[PDB]
């Protein structure tokens, strides 16, 4: 049968699903790790146990445990990103969509969810990966991961909670589809991982990362590199955060024996309930537990691993949204709402530069602030509020991923650029939020090509082009069709610095994205805080 | 007789000089000091003992000793700014131009040359004040002052060499024109002191020091105010180059009185030919014997002078021109040449740079340069070499000058600003180097008037309309005439902070003179170099 497939873990029966007036293949909530519950609570993953019998593989898993967001109940723009199935710690589940009839050997795509290390889920509308895998014709893989103090929390130098369980999550899903992909269809050999936000994070973690390069051919990040100031923090400050979380908890801390043992008889919404009270600072665009420099997982610090040219050296195709800042402006910074313009005043611009670089001294504050101002127009509330918007977005997306970029380059073997700034039609977020963070992600997984979801034409053209694009690489390389007559994606170079925009208009080539700010916030800006 | 005149000092005898096809009387080198000769050389002055008999005032005075441009001989762009006369040390005089019949009483406007207060002379073909005196109806009178070390070598503590006595000559040809100019057609109540560079400098400083605010009514500065970066040092600079020149001439340093009297014994051209040896820092637009904040001529630090309201408060008209800093970088930076288009590489733009800013360390350097680079053009030489002309102008006369118009203009009764950014169709100099440093005086005296000097007649307009704007302005506070149907140049005011620009084109107001790059330099990179 098409839908009974034999694994090394066992097997597994999916099911039928409609696409686009066809139909393909889908196998959900496949088990890769032992559920992570108990005694197992903040320790590294184990294989799933093989089984005997038939695994039903035709419905979604459970959700991993995680904070819910409820600034906009109701509101679909928010509640599309919450969970949309029982959260349960017993959720380390893939899904897979394969083309009908089964191919014998293609191109396998592995997308991994973002949300800040804190949230995410790999069976929300947005991330339906039948589309993509009907259109292209590729083996779509989706996987899950512990996130927040269940993926994250991290007490070094114990085996109890060592920290970055949750990146194992994921290396263990992909060594898992690196052993039995082949028999769905897919082609070992020719993986593409992808993802966005923290799954982009993700994404450039696993091609620095020794132990996680040898499981995957190429690499996509959207909207998010390993070197972002969010993404990952000392083994100090994970300590320093772990403890915290006891102490919110009243849990006794006198030995990380004691503090583990307190934290693993809490019911999952008791850590979720205090987890954002152990942010050292008052801040926008930070998460309490993310990845950590252990010396294990990550070698060393990431600069000198990006300086050394100690990661995996393949292709990679990467980009950013023009407005990823104003997501965090609209739920933390004051002055900022949902339902009006939101013009800044100076008062609330620099009460939100202080809130973007929460670690900035003064000097450094008035360095940021300069640098965003346009003195001859000092008070005009639209110019402080996408002042600020670009201020968060510049810091914690563009900047650090055009460092990342530039440094990759050096040693890598093809880099591929983009700059996605359309904002789409039926969006229900506030125009002064542009093309918000995520975004883009709907056009990647081809929500445009079903009439239903009102999308216009052009939308619908748009994301074919992407899907092509990303389906293109993901295969070959290269996002281009060789003999193709269309407008070619150039090859980002450290000398020309070449990117492309992503939008309904025709493809227009540029050069150096946000130079002036990149070099404000990666080679200025870090000078003055350290000497000052 | 028109040419005789009985001042208190003793009378006078003039000549008749012709100028714009009518004549008008001339007082040329009228003493008003005591020679500063030998033992009185860097003492303050003296007044000049009454004479007997007439005065013959019929020819220029010599010029005070100073160190002469050489950089290009024969070249008429840099000799006309060179002495033309013999210099003296005995050149403490001052010229008047009386209009003819002989006012009872007029406006006067009172002189005071520029040149960085190591060089400048009042007989200039380019400071000859017939025809302003002729056209605009008014007493035009030119002071002189010691330069370079015979006016400023300044070792607080001694009487014999206090310093500031440049500036005490001019105070004191001030208290001569107050004593006596009502016996050439003068108001002494209403008049106006004007000057250029260390010219404006000195203007300001008058406006600042108790001891000569009662001496004028009004003041002019044009590029040029007192708080500027090279027009001042602190007692203990003074000193510590005083001591410096003097171990260059290989004195007795040993003490004060030892080290005076070596110098006194010097010939003039012999403290001129080290002069430049002093300087701190390799730089440019840094001169070596400049004022000193004393605390007597100086009460206390200019800026708590000015932040206190403690200056003379009356109307005052102030302006720049657009290209300030490309003559010194000719003169002083390395890839800037007289005869070619100067394209500077990004080698010599950062080696401008670190001359331009000699008290900066590197991080203060980085700002400067984040601040004036486009780097999505780095390499372009053009913008380079305009980068750091913008540098040497903002950082050394136009950001000065806005701290200072801003800072009176709490306290003062009108303040008019200007904006000359006008090349003069006659410029030997290159096009590079734009509208050049000094080159508006031409303007303000009037030369265009003269048509064997090969202006244009929108330049002889223009240059109508300066000196009535200035004229205006010396005898009513406002340089524009009540009734007239003219567009009217408005007031700076501590909120609109409006000016014009000056040119041949219709007048156009604006707002916030080079705000962006003012705030740069005087809030933040003041503070980044105090606190690291």
């Amino acid at each position: 049968s098409e839908l009974l497939v034999n694994t090394k873990s066992g097997k597994v029966m999916g099911t039928r699903v409609p696409v686009l007036s066809s139909h393909i293949s889908a196998f959900l909530g496949i088990p890769f790790a032992e559920p992570p519950v108990g005694n197992m609570r903040f320790r590294r993953p184990e294989p799933k146990k093989p089984w005997s019998g038939v695994w039903n593989a035709s419905t979604y898993p459970n959700n991993c445990q995680q904070y819910v967001d409820e600034q906009f109940p109701g509101f679909s723009g928010s509640e599309m990103w919450n969970p949309n199935r029982e959260m349960s710690e017993d959720c380390l589940y893939l899904n897979i969509w394969v083309p009908s009839p089964r191919p014998k050997s293609t191109t396998v795509m592995v997308w991994i969810y973002g949300g800040g290390f804190y949230s995410g889920s790999s069976t929300l509308d947005v991330y339906n990966g039948k589309y993509l895998a009907y259109t292209e014709e590729v083996v779509l893989v989706s996987l899950s991961y512990r996130v927040g103090a269940f993926g994250f929390l991290a007490l070094h130098g114990s085996q109890e909670a060592p920290g970055n369980v949750g990146l194992l999550d994921q290396r263990m899903a992909l060594q898992w589809v690196h052993d039995n992909i082949q028999f769905f269809g897919g082609d070992p050999k020719t993986v593409t991982i992808f993802g966005e936000s923290a799954g982009g994070a993700s994404v450039g973690m696993h091609i620095l990362s020794p132990g996680s390069r040898d499981l995957f051919r190429r690499a996509i990040l959207q909207s998010g590199s390993p070197n972002c100031p969010w993404a990952s923090v000392s083994v100090a400050e994970g300590r320093r955060r772990a403890v915290e979380l006891g102490r919110n908890l009243n849990c006794n801390l006198n030995s990380d024996e004691e503090l583990i043992h307190c934290l693993r008889e809490k019911k999952p919404q008791e850590l979720i309930d205090v987890e954002w009270n152990v942010l050292p600072f008052d801040s926008i665009f930070r998460f309490s537990f993310v990845p950590v420099i252990d010396g294990e997982f990550f070698p060393t610090s990431l600069e000198s691993m990006l300086n050394s040219g100690n990661f995996k050296k393949t292709q990679i195709l990467l980009g950013v949204n023009k407005d990823e800042g104003s997501f965090f402006l609209l739920y933390g910074a004051p002055g900022f709402s949902k339902d009006s313009e939101s013009k800044i005043s100076r008062e609330d611009f620099m009460s939100g530069v202080k809130l973007s670089v929460p670690h900035a001294n003064d000097l450094g504050l008035d360095a940021v602030t300069l640098q965003y101002t346009d003195w001859m127009d000092d008070n005009n509330g639209i110019k402080n509020r996408d002042g600020l918007d670009d201020i968060v977005g510049d810091h914690n997306v563009i900047c650090p991923l055009m460092h990342f970029v530039n440094k990759y380059t050096k040693f890598g073997n093809g880099t591929y650029l983009y700059f996605f700034n359309h904002r789409a039609s039926n969006l229900v977020w506030p125009e002064w939020m542009g093309v918000i963070h995520g975004y883009e992600i709907e056009f990647v997984f081809g929500l445009p090509l079903v009439k239903e979801l009102n999308y216009t034409a052009e939308e619908e053209a748009l994301s074919r082009r992407i899907m092509h694009y990303w389906a293109t690489f993901a295969k070959t390389g290269n996002p281009n069709e060789p003999h193709s007559q269309e407008s070619k994606w150039p090859l980002f170079t450290t000398k020309e610095q070449k990117f492309i925009d992503l939008n309904t208009e025709p493809m227009k080539v540029h050069q150096r994205l946000r130079v002036q700010m990149c070099v404000f916030w990666n080679q200025f800006l870090p000078k003055l805080l350290n000497a000052t």
